[PDB]
């Protein structure tokens, strides 16, 4: 079986929208989200069809695209930092679950690589 999702709301959490944030979603996850290679990282690891019962054994802290993209368009974060650490997440998820020639780990290091090229240039705050 697979476990609840990542949390995608909750009311008592401080939020708000820096420029930052909004450049998180509008170049960070829209580059990543149109990728060839984003398919995978667009839902929670469906362990269940996938066959994969050790998944969520082994990953303790599941991340994916589709969690970050409820979170920004929720407004979910309180900084940027919060959401680059979710990407950093779900990057090393993949890298600590598979095998390092796997088809999966070069989809993340594609990703990645357009991941570090856009937060290198990540505003600062207005
Ligand atoms: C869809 O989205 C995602 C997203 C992901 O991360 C974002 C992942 C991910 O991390 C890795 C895997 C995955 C790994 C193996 C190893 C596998 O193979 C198991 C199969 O039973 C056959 N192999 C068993 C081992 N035997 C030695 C050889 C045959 C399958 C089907 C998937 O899938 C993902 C899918």
């Amino acid at each position: 079986m697979n476990p609840p999702p990542p949390e995608t709301s909750n009311p008592n959490k401080p939020k708000r929208q820096t420029n930052q944030l909004q450049y998180l979603l509008r170049v960070v996850l829209k580059t990543l989200w149109k990728h060839q290679f984003a398919w995978p990282f667009q839902q929670p690891v469906d362990a269940v069809k996938l066959n994969l019962p050790d998944y969520y054994k082994i990953i303790k802290t599941p991340m994916d695209m589709g969690t970050i993209k409820k979170r920004l368009e929720n407004n979910y974060y309180w900084n940027a930092q919060e959401c680059i650490q979710d990407f950093n997440t779900m990057f090393t998820n993949c890298y600590i679950y598979n095998k390092p020639g796997d088809d999966i780990v070069l989809m993340a290091e594609a990703l990645e690589k357009l991941f570090l090229q856009k937060i290198n240039e990540l505003p600062t705050e207005e």
